């Protein structure tokens, strides 16, 4: 006897191990669409339409192939499946809350809550501090904000700006001969804002970034890392609460990878308050080979623990880790889980690998079709 909370698990798990991409419920011939659409702004209107558009098409059907899901889209998917559109939207812009430096505040609500009688989705977010580490020294001509580099410092003759990771322009403050006097004290090579000054050029790249450090308030470094679920079904009577964590990563693994591997009954046999104790570690530390091995044992496909974090992919940059809980009513998700097997079940097909190849032949006609149209071939 299993509860019903425990079969969203169950049905959850079993039809992304079959069925990967279709779990979405998006018609083929709308996914076709939308792919034709965001192909659109790289085909050149002056050049070989046919050409381009087979190549665009070729893009994407090998990505059909790749793991090219995000992390922030199977959570999407997640949430949207447990808790339908109208709440998974309520859902979204709920805030979300640091976790505490060692999980307390986490594991203080799994605690006030009565295992027998609720059902618990958390998402998680995972933020790395990533401030600028390069000074672009250039003329007024040549310089265009909306094309420029992003997070990086910018010296003109007359402006110091800093361009953010959304590609906001920040005028820092200097006036105009604050500006020219340190335009001429440094030479002609972009330039490094991290390495006792010497050279007249040390003395003014230090000064942009005393100048820049004062004001750090105005700007926000944290940029999004990963993206995952976790969910926490009711359990029946005195059975010990068990969690699911649930991700893809884009380049390394979908959801479905993730599930088939079942790296999701890996990790759950390290209880939910050991995971949430190295969540916190994860957040905390210093070191990096800490951050590393935490980062690549929770987050990896499986198997590649060992090197998922390893050499250039060191995590050398301080993490946040941050989630909002919500409950789910089991009814609810199985309908939706149902709706979507529904729509599973007319595609033809006699194994699910028939089915999902139908699809994204379907797929493949409809962008192929919508750009030709698009462009008027």
């Amino acid at each position: 006897l299993e509860s019903p909370g425990f079969m969203v698990h169950k049905k959850l798990k079993s039809m992304s191990q079959s069925y990967g991409v279709m779990m979405t419920g998006v018609p083929a011939e709308v996914l076709g669409q939308m792919q034709a659409e965001r192909s659109i702004p790289s085909i050149n209107k002056t050049g070989n339409l046919k050409q381009q558009i087979a190549k665009e098409v070729s893009k994407v059907c090998h990505m059909m192939t790749e793991p090219t899901q995000s992390c922030g889209q199977a959570s999407n998917d997640v949430c949207e499946l447990l808790l339908g559109k109208i709440e998974a939207e309520k859902f979204h812009f709920t805030k979300y809350e640091a976790l505490s430096a060692d999980g307390d505040n986490l594991k203080n609500v799994l605690e006030n809550t009565a295992p027998s009688s609720t059902n618990l989705l958390i998402r998680f977010e995972i933020d790395r501090e990533d401030p600028p580490i390069v000074l672009v020294k250039t003329k007024n001509e040549n310089f265009n904000p909306e094309t420029a580099v992003k997070n990086k410092i910018y010296l003109l003759e007359n402006k110091l700006y800093f361009i953010d990771k959304m590609g906001n322009l920040f005028n820092l403050g200097p006036g105009k001969k604050k500006c020219t006097q340190l335009f001429n004290a440094i030479g002609d090579s972009e330039y490094s804002l991290c390495d006792e000054p010497e050279k007249p050029e040390d003395f003014a790249i230090s000064e942009i970034v005393d100048i820049f450090n004062e004001q750090k308030e105005r700007f926000d470094f944290w940029i999004g890392s990963h993206s995952f679920t976790i969910y926490i079904p009711q359990t029946l009577g005195e059975s010990p609460r068990q969690f699911y964590p649930y991700q893809a990563y884009f380049g390394s693994h979908t959801l479905q990878d993730w599930f088939v591997s079942d790296k999701d009954e890996y990790l759950s046999r390290i209880g939910i308050d050991k995971y949430i104790e190295k969540l916190a570690v994860l957040g905390k530390t210093t070191n990096t080979k800490e951050r590393s091995d935490i980062y690549a044992e929770f987050f990896s496909k499986r198997g590649r623990e060992a090197f998922f974090c390893a050499h250039l992919n060191e995590k050398r940059q301080p993490l946040r880790v941050k989630f909002k809980i919500t409950e789910i009513n089991p009814e609810l998700a199985l309908k939706n889980l149902q709706e979507t097997q529904e729509f599973i079940d007319t595609h033809p097909g006699e194994n699910p690998s028939d089915k999902v190849e139908n699809y994204r032949n379907r797929a493949k006609l409809a962008m192929t079709e919508h750009l030709e149209s698009l462009l008027d071939i």
